[PDB]
């Protein structure tokens, strides 16, 4: 008896879980009321392991003990050129063990631990499992987990292995863009269609061209930017306000880890607010050296600070069309994935690229991948 199988989007920056409950797919809010959970792990002074919102939100003078982006390393060998570049930029220690990347952190009480990427991912999966179990009022043992379409055999197996550590039998690994298309019911249609999936997540940008032919998907071509996402838009705003603060006060706040973390938290909140408002206030009590911070950010300024990054998302779309031997007019559906596709300017740019065709966001773009995973999981449940 496999019980009730859940669907999990195990994301680079954010993860999401869904399940078929009473004849309906439900995207499940965690204990903080959020339907997405940061793929983050940290530790309290007492050595309590924090996972998710609690990990990402913990203020710390030692950010090197906060782990995230394990998906960038999972299933890769040490001298993978991707690993060699990412270890330059990740703020926690990644060390070579047995010719593979491992993550080294202090976990409280002066104790150091080294973790495989799949061990970090397993902790994230455990949190997602617990979120689902609380909602269902029952134990969960089996899952369908999603991965990027470009993931290779080793990365897929490593993701299953993360599940095993977390007490989950990952029965199926399915592709993210396909899961998004399945959320929209595109698998349950007679005939053939071309589907462009535009997936701008927290850390990565993936564009995929899928064909769907009587319920069978083919991933025809993929492109994007492995280091472009919502976090980068936040950083542009961060840099803007750090510069402004130094101009106004003479102080460079980059000296204080906790001050930068506070500003980051408020920038993330302001950015989200600017998807539905034209201005947002950023206010921080005792920001730096006991002085308060209070500034407004307009949507126009947010857009100006990021316009080059937003425009850069179009070239990968044109490349995917070329590699699929398709023109813009051959695209039957445009599926938006990732919270960053809630940004009015991104939606506008996509619509304009496709000459007025409205991109689909009727299912929350941050939830669509988990939603499709949960549809697939529903058929496997006993
Ligand atoms: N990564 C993001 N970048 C920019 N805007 C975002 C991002 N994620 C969400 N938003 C915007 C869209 C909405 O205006 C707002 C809240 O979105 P979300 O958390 O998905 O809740 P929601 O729109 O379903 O509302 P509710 O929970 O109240 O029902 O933030
Ligand atoms: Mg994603």
């Amino acid at each position: 008896d496999v019980g009730t199988v859940v669907g999990i989007d195990l994301g680079t920056t954010y993860s999401c879980v869904g399940v078929f409950k009473n004849g309906r797919v439900e995207i499940i809010a965690n204990d903080q009321g959020n339907r997405i959970t940061p793929s983050y792990v940290a530790f309290t002074p007492e050595g309590e392991r924090l996972i998710g919102d609690a990990a990402k939100n913990q203020l710390t003078s030692n950010p090197e003990n906060t782990v995230f982006d394990a998906k960038r390393l999972i299933g890769r060998t040490w001298n993978d050129p991707s690993v060699q570049q990412d270890i330059k930029f990740l703020p926690f220690k990644v060390v070579e063990k047995k010719t593979k990347p491992y993550i080294q952190v202090d976990i409280g009480g002066g104790q150091t631990k080294t973790f495989a990427p799949e061990e970090i991912s397993a902790m994230v999966l455990t949190k997602m499992k617990e979120t689902a179990e609380a909602y269902l009022g029952k134990k969960v043992t089996h899952a369908v987990v999603t991965v990027p379409a470009y993931f290779n055999d080793a990365q897929r197996q490593a993701t299953k292995d993360a599940g095993t550590i977390a007490g989950l039998n990952v029965m199926r690994i399915i592709n993210e863009p396909t899961a998004a298309a399945i959320a929209y019911g595109l698998d349950k249609r007679e005939g053939e269609k071309n589907i462009l999936v535009f997936d701008l997540g927290g850390g990565t940008f993936d564009v995929s061209l899928l064909t769907i032919d009587n319920g069978v998907f083919e991933v025809v071509a993929t492109n994007g930017d492995t280091h472009l996402g919502g976090e980068d838009f936040d950083q542009r705003v961060m840099e803007h306000f750090i510069k402004l603060y130094k101009k106004k006060t003479g102080k460079d706040v980059r000296k204080d880890n906790r001050a930068v973390q506070k500003l980051r938290r408020e920038v993330e909140k302001a950015k989200r607010a600017l998807s539905s408002q034209h201005q947002a206030r950023i206010e921080i009590e005792s920001f730096y050296e006991g002085e308060d911070f209070s500034e407004t950010l307009t949507r126009a300024k947010f857009e100006e600070l990021n316009m080059d990054l937003f425009r850069s998302t179009m070239k990968p779309v044109q490349k995917v069309l070329e590699d699929s031997d398709l023109k813009k007019s051959d695209i039957d559906e445009i599926v938006l994935v990732g919270g960053s596709t809630r940004i009015p300017k991104i939606q506008q740019l996509v619509k304009e690229f496709f000459n007025g065709k409205e991109p689909s966001r009727g299912i929350n773009p941050d939830e669509a991948v988990a939603y499709g995973a949960a549809v697939q999981a529903g058929v496997l449940s006993g």
